[PDB]
DNA sequence: CACTCTACCGATAAGCAGAGCTACCTCTCGAT
C-alpha cells in the first residue's frame, strides 16, 4: 500500500470467522501512585476495582 | 562347673498423627 509495487511473494487471502472475545485492554489496564490500605496491615489494598 | 531364671540396654519395626502441595491477574455472587 505505500508503494502500489506487486508483493513478491503472494498472499493466503479470504473470508474467515472470527470472534470477539470479552478481553478488552481498557477493562484491564490498571496504575496506582498512592491510594487505599487495609486496616489490618496498611498495605495497599487488591484489585484494579479498589485502586 | 554346667545349668537355668529373670533385670537390662541394643535394634527393631510399627503405627501413627500432621506438613506440604506454581506465580500473578479479572469478575460475580451470598452471608455477616
Amino acid at each position: 500500500g505505500h508503494t502500489g509495487k506487486k508483493l513478491m511473494a503472494q498472499v493466503f487471502f479470504g473470508p474467515t470467522y472470527y470472534q470477539r472475545l470479552r478481553h478488552m485492554v481498557d477493562d484491564k489496564i490498571h496504575a496506582r501512585a498512592r491510594g487505599p490500605v487495609q486496616v489490618l496491615t496498611r498495605q495497599p489494598v487488591e484489585g484494579r476495582s479498589r485502586d
